[PDB]
């Protein structure tokens, strides 16, 4: 039912947003800060919002309805789901301070390549799908407020997109259209071998409360 907005250095993350790319619409699964621990202070650098499809909640339903938060957080399966589940996906990364499009999407791509590797899915189709990848970040530069979002369809594709603020851009930059890339962004957030795990603690939070009512419609 009650899905709440989050706000990271007062970059805000509405509980729910309508995509003018798709016309979908997705709920609030959890949001963050990240950034580089350099010297004896911890510097954040940007804030990271992940939202789910609103048809999510019935598609995870059958498996997951019932389960508490402290049971959610400590199953694989359940990320796995999310990562990876029937519906669409769209994570939200926007800049506390100024990066370039290269700053920012190397330690992603890093991420990204290294977990492709980890599986077994990186072959020439995989390494020229980050290499598109990384293409678009270039002739972007990111000062604060300013977000990039990826669009991580079910059918396999990857959509960039990237805007002065927070709001979701008309057109995308970008198509890369690799199954194995399409889910690796979001693997790297809430994945296993995800280093920081606010992001699993909010959906584990955020999704009980949500699979109770068995299904998610914007605005009822």
């Amino acid at each position: 039912a009650s899905i709440t907005a989050i706000t990271v250095e007062n970059l805000e993350y509405p509980a729910v947003v309508t995509s003018p790319v798709t016309g979908k619409s997705y709920f609030l699964g959890g949001a963050g800060e990240r950034g580089l621990t350099i010297e004896g202070n911890f510097i954040k650098f940007t804030a990271i919002g992940v939202y789910l499809e609103d048809i999510a909640v019935a598609s995870l339903a059958a498996k997951w309805k019932g389960k508490s938060s402290e049971e959610l957080l400590e199953t694989l399966d359940f990320y796995r789901d999310i990562i990876s589940g029937p519906f669409e996906k769209l994570i939200r990364s926007s800049k506390i301070r100024e990066l370039s499009g290269p700053e920012y999407s190397r330690k992603v791509m890093e991420n990204c390549v290294a977990h492709l590797k980890s599986v077994g899915t990186y072959g020439d189709a995989e390494a020229e799908a980050m290499q598109k990848f990384a293409e678009a970040f270039k002739p972007v530069n990111f000062p604060p407020g300013a977000s990039v979002f990826y669009r991580q369809s079910p059918d396999g594709i990857l959509g960039l997109s990237f805007s002065p603020d927070t709001s979701i851009p008309e057109k995308e930059a970008a198509l890369i259209e690799n199954k194995a890339v399409s889910s690796a962004v979001l693997e790297t957030m809430i994945g296993e071998h995800a280093v920081s795990p606010d992001l699993k603690r909010c959906l584990a939070a955020r999704l009980p409360a949500l699979l109770n009512e068995g299904a998610f419609k914007i605005g009822n």
